[PDB]
């Protein structure tokens, strides 16, 4: 309704994270734009304090999925978009197998025409010269289903669902996410059935570019129902 309105065109997107890994403390700028018309995303990070201190394939579901493209028939079960352009609070917990932790929250909402994520991310008990902090993993990208549920006594949603990062040896490293949404207004939103978010993404190096960033090209499409 409002919300669904403020996504037929392109917007433009700015996303800010501050993390902190095993005290290692980085910045995140990012900018681009989506068109949920396509479930199309296209943006480009930049580590403005240095050197990324974790891989940056680890960063990318914290990195706005009031851009998925919910097919006309679930368009009721769309709940990131109902709660716009007051946004919406998103928390996460991302297990990473036999290794650490992250804990984000953010606030996605428009500051004008402009989608903004911003987050703040925590990382503990990583292993030194494990996977993450060791840089052992690809830099590429599966293809990853999220599933939605209702969360009522919150007015918002669960979310859970698995990412697979590949291993530079062939292996995989599991980050098992366990997600929570909850509007950041009063006003009402889409509370949905319980359905699933499939996405592909593609992950790139500008050329030009010195540096240490990602640039990042996502297709997302809701599913599930009828
Ligand atoms: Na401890």
């Amino acid at each position: 309704s409002k919300g669904e309105e403020l996504f037929t065109g392109v917007v433009p997107i700015l996303v800010e994270l501050d993390g902190d890994v095993n005290g290692h403390k980085f910045s995140v700028s990012g900018e681009g734009e989506g068109d949920a018309t396509y479930g199309k995303l296209t943006l480009k990070f930049i580590c403005t304090t240095g050197k990324l201190p974790v891989p940056w394939p680890t960063l990318v579901t914290t990195l706005v999925q009031c851009f998925s493209r919910y097919p006309d028939h679930m368009k009721r079960h769309d709940f990131f978009k109902s709660a716009m352009p007051e946004g919406y609070v998103q928390e996460r917990t991302i297990f990473f197998k036999d290794d650490g932790n992250y804990k984000t929250r953010a606030e996605v909402k428009f500051e004008g025409d402009t989608l903004v994520n911003r987050i703040e991310l925590k990382g503990i008990d990583f292993k030194e010269d494990g996977n993450i902090l060791g840089h052992k993993l690809e830099y590429n990208y599966n293809s990853h289903n999220v599933y939605i549920m209702a969360d009522k006594q919150k007015n918002g949603i669960k979310v859970n669902f698995k990412i697979r990062h590949n291993i530079e040896d062939g292996s995989v490293q599991l980050a098992d996410h366990y997600q929570q949404n909850t509007p950041i207004g009063d006003g009402p939103v889409l509370l949905p059935d319980n359905h699933y978010l499939s996405t592909q993404s593609a992950l790139s190096k500008d050329p030009n570019e010195k540096r240490d960033h990602m640039v990042l090209l996502e297709f997302v499409t809701a599913a599930g129902i009828t």
